[PDB]
Protein backbone atom coordinates (compact mmCIF):
# COMPACT_ATOMS: atom_id res chain seq x y z
CA UNK A 1 0.00 0.00 0.00
CA UNK A 2 1.48 3.39 -1.27
CA UNK A 3 0.47 6.61 -0.84
CA UNK A 4 -0.04 9.04 -3.18
CA UNK A 5 2.79 10.89 -2.91
CA UNK A 6 4.94 7.83 -2.83
CA UNK A 7 3.11 6.89 -6.45
CA UNK A 8 4.21 10.46 -7.73
CA UNK A 9 7.85 9.32 -6.65
CA UNK A 10 7.43 5.82 -8.15
CA UNK A 11 6.43 7.11 -11.70
CA UNK A 12 8.77 10.05 -11.60
CA UNK A 13 11.65 7.22 -11.47
CA UNK A 14 10.21 5.34 -14.00
CA UNK A 15 10.15 8.44 -16.35
CA UNK A 16 14.28 7.66 -15.92
CA UNK A 17 13.39 4.15 -17.43
CA UNK A 18 11.48 5.04 -20.13
CA UNK A 19 13.80 7.34 -21.72
CA UNK A 20 15.87 4.53 -22.76
CA UNK A 21 14.36 0.94 -21.83
CA UNK A 22 16.24 -0.95 -23.79
CA UNK A 23 19.55 -0.09 -22.09
CA UNK A 24 17.91 -0.17 -18.14
CA UNK A 25 16.34 -4.04 -19.75
CA UNK A 26 19.59 -5.43 -20.54
CA UNK A 27 21.15 -3.97 -17.44
CA UNK A 28 18.58 -5.07 -15.16
CA UNK A 29 18.98 -8.70 -16.78
CA UNK A 30 22.95 -8.92 -16.87
CA UNK A 31 23.13 -7.93 -13.40
CA UNK A 32 20.31 -10.61 -12.31
CA UNK A 33 22.00 -13.70 -14.51
CA UNK A 34 26.05 -12.58 -13.29
CA UNK A 35 24.68 -11.94 -9.98
CA UNK A 36 22.51 -15.07 -9.33
CA UNK A 37 23.71 -17.52 -12.15
CA UNK A 38 21.10 -19.97 -11.38
CA UNK A 39 18.55 -17.59 -12.81
CA UNK A 40 20.03 -18.21 -16.67
CA UNK A 41 19.05 -21.72 -16.50
CA UNK A 42 15.70 -20.64 -16.32
CA UNK A 43 16.00 -18.79 -19.66
CA UNK A 44 16.30 -21.65 -22.93
CA UNK A 45 17.26 -18.95 -25.02
CA UNK A 46 19.73 -17.59 -23.09
CA UNK A 47 21.47 -20.30 -21.13
CA UNK A 48 24.23 -20.36 -24.53
CA UNK A 49 25.76 -17.06 -22.93
CA UNK A 50 28.62 -17.82 -21.10
CA UNK A 51 30.52 -14.42 -20.69
CA UNK A 52 29.00 -11.03 -19.40
CA UNK A 53 30.28 -9.59 -23.05
CA UNK A 54 28.03 -11.99 -25.17
CA UNK A 55 25.36 -10.86 -22.82
CA UNK A 56 26.58 -7.43 -23.70
CA UNK A 57 26.23 -8.25 -27.54
CA UNK A 58 23.19 -10.33 -27.36
CA UNK A 59 20.64 -7.91 -29.45
CA UNK A 60 17.96 -10.72 -27.88
CA UNK A 61 18.67 -10.30 -24.48
CA UNK A 62 18.25 -6.48 -25.25
CA UNK A 63 14.88 -7.17 -26.50
CA UNK A 64 13.50 -9.58 -23.73
CA UNK A 65 14.53 -6.70 -21.83
CA UNK A 66 12.18 -4.60 -23.41
CA UNK A 67 9.57 -7.15 -23.10
CA UNK A 68 9.94 -7.33 -19.29
CA UNK A 69 10.37 -3.70 -18.23
CA UNK A 70 7.15 -2.94 -20.85
CA UNK A 71 5.35 -5.04 -18.60
CA UNK A 72 6.50 -3.79 -15.20
CA UNK A 73 5.98 -0.19 -16.53
CA UNK A 74 2.18 -0.62 -17.21
CA UNK A 75 1.61 -2.72 -13.71
CA UNK A 76 3.64 0.24 -12.09
CA UNK A 77 1.14 2.78 -14.15
CA UNK A 78 -2.07 1.17 -12.04
CA UNK A 79 -0.73 2.25 -8.78
CA UNK A 80 -1.70 -1.15 -7.19
CA UNK A 81 -5.30 -1.42 -9.32
CA UNK A 82 -3.16 -4.38 -11.31
CA UNK A 83 -5.02 -7.74 -10.53
CA UNK A 84 -6.06 -8.34 -14.30
CA UNK A 85 -2.22 -7.01 -15.69
CA UNK A 86 -0.39 -8.94 -12.89
CA UNK A 87 -2.88 -12.33 -13.24
CA UNK A 88 -1.14 -13.50 -16.32
CA UNK A 89 2.27 -12.91 -15.40
CA UNK A 90 1.61 -15.02 -12.47
CA UNK A 91 0.09 -18.04 -14.04
CA UNK A 92 3.14 -17.78 -16.91
CA UNK A 93 5.79 -17.66 -14.10
CA UNK A 94 4.49 -19.99 -11.75
CA UNK A 95 3.11 -23.05 -14.41
CA UNK A 96 4.91 -22.24 -17.35
CA UNK A 97 8.65 -21.11 -16.34
CA UNK A 98 8.21 -22.14 -12.98
CA UNK A 99 9.83 -19.34 -11.49
CA UNK A 100 10.25 -19.26 -7.65
CA UNK A 101 9.38 -16.33 -5.45
CA UNK A 102 13.19 -15.59 -4.80
CA UNK A 103 13.87 -14.73 -8.25
CA UNK A 104 11.65 -11.96 -8.19
CA UNK A 105 13.15 -10.78 -5.04
CA UNK A 106 16.47 -10.93 -7.02
CA UNK A 107 15.32 -8.94 -9.77
CA UNK A 108 13.68 -6.60 -8.00
CA UNK A 109 16.71 -5.70 -6.02
CA UNK A 110 18.54 -5.71 -9.36
CA UNK A 111 16.41 -3.04 -10.51
CA UNK A 112 17.37 -0.60 -7.41
CA UNK A 113 20.99 -1.67 -8.58
CA UNK A 114 20.73 -0.36 -11.62
CA UNK A 115 19.01 2.76 -11.14
CA UNK A 116 22.08 3.50 -8.73
CA UNK A 117 24.78 2.25 -11.35
CA UNK A 118 22.69 4.34 -14.33
CA UNK A 119 22.05 7.63 -11.71
CA UNK A 120 24.57 7.85 -9.65
CA UNK A 121 23.38 10.89 -7.37
CA UNK A 122 20.06 11.00 -9.18
CA UNK A 123 18.13 8.12 -7.22
CA UNK A 124 17.53 10.03 -3.98
CA UNK A 125 16.69 8.07 -0.13
CA UNK A 126 12.77 8.99 -0.58
CA UNK A 127 12.82 7.86 -4.29
CA UNK A 128 14.34 4.43 -3.38
CA UNK A 129 11.97 4.03 -0.11
CA UNK A 130 8.91 4.44 -2.61
CA UNK A 131 10.14 2.15 -5.58
CA UNK A 132 11.53 -0.44 -3.15
CA UNK A 133 7.67 -0.15 -1.74
CA UNK A 134 5.98 -0.34 -5.05
CA UNK A 135 8.16 -3.64 -5.92
CA UNK A 136 7.13 -5.31 -2.67
CA UNK A 137 3.57 -4.95 -3.70
CA UNK A 138 3.97 -6.37 -6.80
CA UNK A 139 6.54 -9.53 -5.21
CA UNK A 140 3.49 -9.86 -2.58
CA UNK A 141 0.57 -10.33 -4.76
CA UNK A 142 2.35 -12.26 -7.28
CA UNK A 143 3.03 -14.19 -4.24
CA UNK A 144 -0.64 -14.57 -3.46
CA UNK A 145 -1.35 -16.12 -6.81
CA UNK A 146 1.62 -18.34 -6.17
CA UNK A 147 0.56 -20.08 -2.60
CA UNK A 148 -3.03 -19.69 -4.54
CA UNK A 149 -1.49 -22.37 -7.26
CA UNK A 150 0.52 -24.55 -4.50
CA UNK A 151 3.51 -23.17 -6.14
CA UNK A 152 7.21 -23.16 -4.63
C1 LIG B 1 9.78 -7.76 -12.94
C2 LIG B 1 9.61 -9.08 -13.01
C3 LIG B 1 9.24 -9.81 -14.31
C4 LIG B 1 8.44 -9.41 -15.29
C5 LIG B 1 7.60 -8.11 -15.37
C6 LIG B 1 8.45 -10.42 -16.31
C7 LIG B 1 7.76 -10.37 -17.49
C8 LIG B 1 7.78 -11.32 -18.48
C9 LIG B 1 7.00 -11.28 -19.70
C10 LIG B 1 6.06 -10.12 -20.10
C11 LIG B 1 7.28 -12.39 -20.39
C12 LIG B 1 6.69 -12.82 -21.74
C13 LIG B 1 5.23 -13.29 -21.54
C14 LIG B 1 5.05 -14.43 -20.56
O1 LIG B 1 5.64 -15.52 -20.82
O2 LIG B 1 4.30 -14.27 -19.56
C15 LIG B 1 8.24 -13.17 -19.63
C16 LIG B 1 8.78 -14.39 -19.99
C17 LIG B 1 9.67 -15.11 -19.25
N1 LIG B 1 10.09 -14.81 -17.97
FE1 LIG B 1 9.71 -13.12 -16.95
N2 LIG B 1 9.29 -11.45 -15.92
C18 LIG B 1 9.80 -11.08 -14.69
C19 LIG B 1 10.68 -11.81 -13.93
C20 LIG B 1 11.23 -13.01 -14.31
C21 LIG B 1 12.30 -13.72 -13.63
C22 LIG B 1 12.99 -13.25 -12.33
C23 LIG B 1 12.56 -14.84 -14.32
C24 LIG B 1 13.60 -15.95 -14.09
C25 LIG B 1 14.66 -15.85 -13.28
C26 LIG B 1 11.69 -14.86 -15.47
C27 LIG B 1 11.65 -15.86 -16.41
C28 LIG B 1 10.98 -15.79 -17.60
C29 LIG B 1 11.10 -16.73 -18.69
C30 LIG B 1 12.01 -17.98 -18.68
C31 LIG B 1 10.32 -16.32 -19.68
C32 LIG B 1 10.15 -16.98 -21.07
C33 LIG B 1 11.26 -16.43 -21.97
C34 LIG B 1 11.22 -16.95 -23.39
O3 LIG B 1 11.71 -18.08 -23.63
O4 LIG B 1 10.72 -16.23 -24.28
N3 LIG B 1 10.88 -13.74 -15.43
N4 LIG B 1 8.52 -12.49 -18.46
Amino acid sequence: GLSDGEWQQVLNVWGKVEADIAGHGQEVLIRLFTGHPETLEKFDKFKHLKTEAEMKASEDLKKHGTVVLTALGGILKKKGHHEAELKPLAQSHATKHKIPIKYLEFISDAIIHVLHSKHPGDFGADAQGAMTKALELFRNDIAAKYKELGFQ
